[PDB]
């Protein structure tokens, strides 16, 4: 092996987010996916049952609801980790009156 | 037949103190992403290979092409703009 890289993510296990926000994690993940998909469809990518760099085919190029549950969980957790980092970095997150 | 329509976040204002920390946020999402692939047997290779589990982005975040860091930063900021658009205050604690 040539490269010796060990990822060390920040410990966000004890960062608490409003329950109201976590209740919306699907809403956030869905929009993240829409942004992702629009960027790939604008580059000529299309849906295909196997990923393919040469023919620009991706299986995840579907509406968010049609994704496998495993893939939605990923998207929801990515979203929550990105926000937990905001809180870890010293910002308050509060639902507006 | 499927047309993505992301929320219009063009007018959502985030505190400048936070946008300054884009790279810290982007760098951590990359670490979590990288940690998950390496735990499943992925390694760095300069071409992506779904078969030998080789990905060119399995490098320290600072070693990424600027185009890739730029993508990660914008992704992080759109996720946080969604929070603000969904009715949440984001303010630095002083
Ligand atoms: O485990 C899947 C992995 O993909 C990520 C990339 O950060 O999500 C992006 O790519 C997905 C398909 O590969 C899209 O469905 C998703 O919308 C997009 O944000 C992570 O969320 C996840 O860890
Ligand atoms: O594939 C690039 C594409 O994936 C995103 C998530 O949608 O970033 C993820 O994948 C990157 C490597 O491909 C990682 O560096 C990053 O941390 C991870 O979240 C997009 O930002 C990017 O356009």
């Amino acid at each position: 092996n040539k490269l010796d890289y060990i990822p060390e993510p920040m410990d966000l296990s004890l960062v608490d987010l409003p329950e109201s926000l976590i209740q919306l994690s699907e809403r956030i993940a869905e929009n993240v996916h829409e942004v992702w998909a629009k960027a790939r469809i604008d580059e000529g990518w299309t849906y295909g049952e196997k990923r393919d760099d040469i023919h620009k085919k991706h299986p995840c190029l579907v509406p968010y609801d049609e994704l496998p549950e495993e893939e939605k969980e990923a998207d929801r957790n990515t979203a929550m980790n990105t926000i937990k980092m905001v809180k870890k970095l010293g910002f308050r997150i509060e639902k507006e009156d």
